[PDB]
């Protein structure tokens, strides 16, 4: 289960750079220098790293600081082989966002979000980026007075579109992923979920220059299905990047590494991941917990692409057992994929076997046989077939 | 804070009408003739009833039965006066329909569900309903395997264009509300919120017919803010019914009557839905306790409209208060409420005062003053002004 | 991974005879004698069965009805060798019980519930039980006036206290086991966490005779670690028996087979139960999905089992690992175990190395390696060593 | 609603002092003096304050900067008329309390949590608290294999034995509260609520010096009933101290202003306080929102004590109208307060009503009224009768 950059294996530098300031604690580790994270994560199988604008370039840095910055992460990027395949903008952090970034009930502070995304959108075309994450972390409330939602979501648009408007007039390739979390640090966070986000995005001027980029822990922060989300996602054609990590329910958002917090979802997602041919970057948005030491930090981010492989393994197995295909036909799941009524509206209505001579007890009596099949996936997951 | 029609009241014949079986309970209460539900709801002051087609008529009835049921029905509604607005399908409760309606595994349920479907809007149609709403409350899965959502997605897509083609051929001008839920009775629901009904409506051939009808207790199912959700169904246009009632939080559905559970929530919405001019029903999908006896089910019908007027008379109050509004011009919901930037992308690159001179400082500084506000929203529900 | 009768696997009546009926759906599945229950999971390789008194003896039965009952289920044990070493009573089903049985506010209601149940625990003993729960479904409230809950305590102590009266008259070996749920059917439930119910116990009269029967989805119901709660209840002395599903977080009470829902939470379950040495019933209080037919039923039954032995497996192999038990002395498990201050108080006030001398900051630059450590047992429960 | 210092009402120094830095966010505000703090807490009407040790000790003083700071304190204590009436520890900041104090897996560090505790009694005794509150916030586990809860229930036991024998040595007459958390910052807390914490104190040498600390929001993060939860811990005897706060459900823990998050539980809370007798500080434990200045801490400060006044107004004015009363007794809360057998088992046994002649038909029938109760403490609440 040896991870190489084929899989697509990525990391923020936020990640395992994570010193372990929590609500309630200071730093448990040292600051890690961004070269130091890409040569790490490059000798553990990594693909590529991921930024914030503030993880690579301190805030208020001078052009030469910038540059200085820059060059130095371009050299580790250049020793190792490493890729950036995405990027994002730090409007979370300093207090200026304290009420949000695009959606900032001040306006001199929505100005200064975009102003602050646009620079890093340059940068991360510099760096090679196809993906902009937008997660609106300060974008919500504490209390219903305060945020005017209808109002909230016109400025949401407005933002998007300005950041559209901008890439198509440089004639870059890069496309937006918005990353939705249902709460924390704002009581409520606008576009909650994937549902939200991918509604939100069919009213923007260009569409197609946005989808999701969706958290594990994030939709399982309200409790929803992870990989039925995917799905959505996928079947709208908006899944543009993931992030991987563990949950254990309905918590503060835990970051655990991937395969931890709740295991028999993370195998559906790599069973869906896999079966669609997803082809973006296996990106772990995930903390190394503030227990840890640096050997620790390595270890868990070496846990999250081992759990990847194990369970694409495991997913692969139950797909491609005869038993299993036998299961799902005895389930049908092929039925499920057929068109209820190809033959059109009248030819359903003038169907006397679709009402009048439909035998609703036989067809109430047949079981679905889900048990069987759903046994098959544990022993396959489990190892013990 | 007495009801009357004008207040466009609503009630399903299945809230009063619930016998209190649940999963672990006898009835508590006789079967409910749908003549004394409309004789009872009308002197409380409500404008009308709503119905699966299995409330009205007995599944499995003669077309003689079904004519005699709907016979007497009208003429309650004649006596009293009250409306049918809203009409819909039971896709949920017969076994036949343990895996689904429009997306069962088995296809000749699929073309059962609709027939059921169409035959319900023929008549809804005739008793005069504006809308007709679909909760798809077996559409989902117990386990990964049984349920491949794209496929599910594919099926359900292909079921509303099939009922939007009918109602276009029939020339009816009944429009349909796709009611979200996250979980239960399914261990996950196919479109589990707002956001995801919002999303899939944009993928119909028609998504003009479509909107949403959310209930308070199930976007609550998910940990989610209501009056959030409804501003951004608002924000769509998609707002065409709604269900009023109340949950205490991440549990089973309780349909405890409105204003209890989270009573400031319940504020709230009544703000957003008086602001927003929304003009549909105010329904209510609720279930007196089991608990009570047919007395106590004619108090908690009547406590559901007392609560929204009560919350509708503090929240006018509210936003009438010339204090409350300098206090939200202190909290600059004007400026929300404010383009971004209606001078254009190109003269937001070239501000200063939006980057290089933006005093980032003392922007953050200034304190948005949402406590103040949040205690006179407070003060006003509490009356304590 | 074939369970015989020495793993003393054992179900509930209601567990595989249950017909599917849920909040919003009728029967799936016919009625199974218990005579067939019994026959068909013993040839699963299941040690016993446990009742409600109404799932044996209809509610209202003649004493010739009941004995006829009783007998054929003799029988049944009899031709199986299967055992009964649990009963318990139903004060929830019936309408009488819609605001509790020990804790209903008519105090008729109250007496009556005891009656029920001291003729059940006659039968029980008479069947061999070493243990009978109580689980209280309808003990609580759905509003905050309607239940006094240090009344509802006082009611419930004096019901136990009458009970453990009862056995210590009659010379009966069976001990109590309280069965803590947090909601359903109630809005909130009294002793509603293991917590809840281990305070109780010290209060009544003579608390030798009770202990907890936690089932794993009513703690997950609340969010909580199973595991963490069964830790403190086998710290206690008062893990009498123990109720095994499945169950995905914070929903309505799913009832999944072991394994399903929190597959992890299942692992280190197993792992602490068999570490403990605990020698009672494991015993699944599940239900096969509504989904199924009854060839479903018993794969639903089998899997439960079949999942407890391949964590039994895996945990086992984990901790018997030396480089497991390497791990556990890297990350101090073993120094968790020594006692803080044997030495004693003086002793300890006068250790300048536990104060004045203590080098905080060596102390916390020490890395805990909880992350290789749970890598371990991922590996371990997957099978991926 | 004019709060004195009669009414009791307190405030942890790290609640108005909380500067606003989060998961997620650099502090919003400036450190506040202590002395700053009392003066404004005093002239808001607050009776007293409570600190952490490292509140009003920075961590690492002198023993001559100790004295200054106490000093400085105990000025504007006498300047003010403000109380201590609680103290507790910080164990949880410093990176040393990574896996925890008292059951930390270093015995060094559980030595050095004791001694930090025992130093910081003895200057709450001088400033004359009666409660020493301790909330073990890194006491549990991300992990299964990181901490076997039984050895940490030992050692637990062994830290709360050793303080309250050193309490005892002393002839201090200060009393422990336990502050219960199900989760955050920890994965899962050990003693994770209010029942975990009343079993736990039972088994200790001394529990008569031991109760509970619980906060609304703690046990609402498990979805709990706070209300129930604080009449089961009066019921024990053990409520020695509580903590004020709101919480919207089962999410990180929000800290609101008291009234704020869960509004019916809140009246439901005070109503239980008032009529109880309780006696104790009504203390907040909450967090101003980072979006605030200094003007908006004092203003949710205020409307902490304006929130409890309302409510107990209201709660009052719900217990003294003889129309609640009437219901009281229409809803047999007079007859929940009733013995259910003062009579005896063998009367019980001998009573043909309690079953042979228990009509459960006439019983199941008679309603519970509980909606019309539930309307009236509605109408109360809202100031609407
Ligand atoms: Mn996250
Ligand atoms: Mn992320
Ligand atoms: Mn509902
Ligand atoms: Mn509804
Ligand atoms: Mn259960
Ligand atoms: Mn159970
Ligand atoms: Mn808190
Ligand atoms: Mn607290």
């Amino acid at each position: 289960y040896q991870p190489t950059p084929e899989d697509r294996f990525t990391f923020g530098l936020w990640t395992v750079g994570w010193q372990g300031r929590d609500p309630f604690g200071d730093a448990t580790r040292r600051a890690l220098d961004p070269v130091e994270s890409v040569r790490r994560l490059a000798e553990l199988g990594a693909h590529g790293v991921t930024f914030h604008d503030d993880d690579l370039i301190p805030f208020g840095s001078s052009d030469s600081e910038r540059e200085e910055h820059v060059k130095r992460f371009r050299q580790a990027l250049d020793d190792t082989g490493m890729k950036v395949p995405m990027a994002t903008t730090n409007l979370f952090t300093h207090p200026v966002f304290k009420d949000g970034g695009f959606t900032a009930n001040d306006r001199d502070v929505r100005r200064y979000a975009l102003r602050k995304t646009i620079r890093n959108i340059d940068l991360a075309v510099e760096l090679g980026a196809e993906t902009y994450v937008a997660w609106g972390g300060r974008e919500g409330a504490e209390s219903g007075g305060a945020k005017d939602v209808r109002d909230a979501l016109d400025r949401m648009k407005e933002a998007f579109d300005l950041l559209g408007e901008y890439v198509t007039s440089q004639g870059y390739d890069i496309r937006f992923a918005i990353e939705p979390k249902p709460n924390e640090p704002r009581g409520d966070i606008l576009l909650p979920t994937v549902g939200h986000a991918l509604a939100f995005i069919e009213r923007l001027e260009r569409p197609e220059l946005y989808g999701v980029n969706p958290e594990v822990g994030h939709e399982q922060m309200a409790g929803l299905n992870f990989p039925h989300g995917i799905a959505q996602a996928l079947w709208a054609g908006k899944l543009f990047h993931i992030d991987l990590n563990g949950q254990n329910g309905i918590k503060y958002d835990q970051d655990l590494r991937f395969g931890a917090g709740d295991l028999r979802a993370a195998f559906w997602l790599v069973d869906l991941l896999e079966s669609a041919g997803y082809s973006g970057p296996r990106h772990f948005d995930f903390k190394p917990p503030r227990t840890e030491d640096f050997d620790g930090v390595w270890a868990s981010a070496a846990g999250c692409m081992r759990n990847y492989l194990i369970l694409k393994e495991r997913a692969a197995a139950f797909r491609a057992d005869p038993e299993v295909q036998e299961a799902l036909r005895a389930s049908r799941l092929d039925e499920l994929a057929r068109p209820t009524a190809a033959d059109g509206l009248q030819a359903l209505l003038d169907d006397r076997s679709a009402f009048e001579e439909f035998d609703v007890d036989a067809a109430a009596a047949r079981g679905m046989a889900f048990e069987r099949l759903d046994q098959l996936a544990m022993d396959h997951l489990l190892g013990a077939r």
